């Protein structure tokens, strides 16, 4: 019982990987190709499933390539595809033969193409690729899950003072911390709304998601010392709201348009959560799921209840309580460009 | 000195090869050149001449019966040397073809391919056009622009992801979704986004009365899908506002290398979606800026929805959007139907 999967990935060297790989695929009994191109990889793997996966698993941590997104896997595959290659290893850019460099060329306008789509996909889609699932035909489920809510605090102001590329360098480094901490912990970034960062967690996933509140804050503060003070960025502040509940996640839309987004009132309620920390001295706020999802132990804080488009409990922790005021930033960001 | 171009496209021999007769007679007098390739219903082909020739041509081929959904990938400027000098018009079929040595290209053409054509469904419209007009949308910058934001969701959404087991809510979703993209794309909107049960489309400032006709359109068709199936289907139930909005916003993409997304940032996305939700407590099932009224050049009869608390803005409405219904008694209805 046989699998075959193929990946793309991002760069006499290679000749040295193919030898090493003829000696470890006939030991393996794996057969497939690696085929390079403008540096590109494109290897296909076929083999039992046990050493496929052992190979695939030590490719993934290979230094030599990254960007490695696995395309398509088949499973209880009938025959293998190249029966006869322990590793043939094909330099597409040395073939000069005229009947191929159509395809050949047709083969890399599509694969760049192909990366730069990558980059706008959602996590989880791209997380479904690689596991050889179909996203368009996966149904959407009734799944428990933390809803993350953080956005820039006065941004309508700072729209109004700072120039246009100004906003762009600030919006964009604000979304490159919120990714980069959110993916570290486990974190699933859904979609940006305007200069809103929305992500998701796992119901064990509680103390991770405090914790890239608390981290987010944490580098946001450094930021904002760490540069000049005629730069943005010595301007950007935060709150963050999650929630807990139960809600729809999959893919819905048309065929002509499709998206992956997450249906439920938790999405609301850390949308309106995250809204309330500008009137609380804390730059988080969180319901009381949220609460009983930490097995850690947290000084919480009560906040009392508040009423949220039947009053619910608020919480933050001692660690996210701010030093600056809310009204104090909004006129030391209005002054500084003034 | 000439432009070259490669598009993908989705079928719709004997009728393939006439297409080979035709155009390399034509591709001749108009002296370009090209190839042409399918494999597993899927076109590919490639083309180079003077830029004149090309865009007429690429008019014809856009039309064509035998093919749809096409996409345009690469488009080069300023070339001196034409990659296919010899062929007018050369046809490879790639289904047909088994050298060994190029069935490992032949493998991963049809699944790059396939895959690509799977990331193009959840692409922003308006990153696909960028890439039809052969510009990386990557290494676009992010410019100051004048749009009409459009926004609308389902009423009483809350109600029925409680009452509804959770196949059901996708079925509607996933038609509400594909009523308001199919129309505001008819339109020429470009959907930038669905948040959760909301869609977010955004119109230029030729388009007012695009947006106006979009809006009619989507509460025409729900109106007319309720009354089209049973009353115990879930699409029974569907109702809609929409609220419109004019501004300056700053369109482009944002993000790291990790998530990328085209967004628009400004005062007026926020103006528009709080007046999605002023439909609720309207006898219109449409509400827009006074900022949208002057982007129309149709003899509108515009009605007046006086100032409101957001300082207070304009609002106007439509007669045609006038709700038949009264919104209170439908989020009643809605609960003592599935109740
Ligand atoms: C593009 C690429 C293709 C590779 N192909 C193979 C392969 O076909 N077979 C294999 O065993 N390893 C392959 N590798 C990875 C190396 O085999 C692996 O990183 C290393 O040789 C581990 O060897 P070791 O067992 O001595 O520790 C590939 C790595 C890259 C970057
Ligand atoms: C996939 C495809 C590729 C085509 N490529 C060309 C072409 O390269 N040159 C050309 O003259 N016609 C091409 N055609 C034909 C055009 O679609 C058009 O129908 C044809 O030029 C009709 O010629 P007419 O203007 O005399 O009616 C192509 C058609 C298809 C379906």
């Amino acid at each position: 019982m046989m699998k075959r999967l193929v990946y793309i990935s991002k760069i006499e060297e290679i000749q040295r990987i193919g030898k090493v790989s003829i000696k470890n695929n006939q030991r393996d009994n794996i057969t497939g190709v690696l085929l390079y191109l403008q540096g590109l990889f494109f290897q296909i793997l076929e083999g039992e499933n046990e050493k496929v996966d052992k190979l695939y698993k030590k490719i993934l941590v290979d230094d030599r390539h990254t960007n490695i997104l696995c395309l398509k896997t088949e499973y209880d595959i009938t025959d293998r595809m190249f029966p006869n290659w322990a590793m043939k290893t094909i330099n597409l850019n040395e073939n000069s033969e005229l009947m191929i460099q159509p395809i050949k060329s047709l083969l890399q306008t599509i694969t760049q193409s192909h990366r730069v789509l990558e980059k706008y996909m959602p996590a989880r889609v791209i997380y479904l690729i690689n596991q050889g699932i179909n996203p368009l035909t996966v149904e959407p489920q009734l799944v428990e899950k933390i809803i993350f809510f953080s956005d820039i605090l006065a941004f309508s102001t700072l729209t109004e003072k700072l120039p246009v590329n100004e906003v762009v360098i600030l919006v964009n480094r604000y979304f490159s911390i919120c990714t980069r901490i959110i993916s570290a912990y486990g974190g699933e970034v859904t979609k940006f709304i305007g200069d809103c960062v929305m992500a998701s967690f796992t119901k064990e996933q509680g103390d991770a998601a405090i914790r890239t509140s608390l981290d987010i804050i944490s580098e946001l503060k450094q930021l904002r010392h760490h540069v000049e003070a005629t730069n943005p960025l010595h301007l950007l502040y935060t709150g963050i709201g999650l929630s807990y509940g139960h809600v729809i996640e999959g893919n819905m839309g048309s065929s002509l348009k499709m998206d992956h987004t997450l249906l439920g009132d938790a999405v609301n309620v850390a949308a309106r959560l995250e809204a309330l920390t500008r009137q609380l001295p804390y730059a988080l706020a969180f319901t009381a799921g949220v609460k009983k999802c930490c097995q850690a132990q947290w000084t919480f804080i009560n906040l009392g209840a508040h009423q949220v488009k039947e009053a619910i409990e608020v919480y933050t922790v001692n660690e996210a309580q701010k030093y600056y005021d809310t009204l104090q930033i909004t006129q030391l960001i209005r002054q500084t460009l003034e």
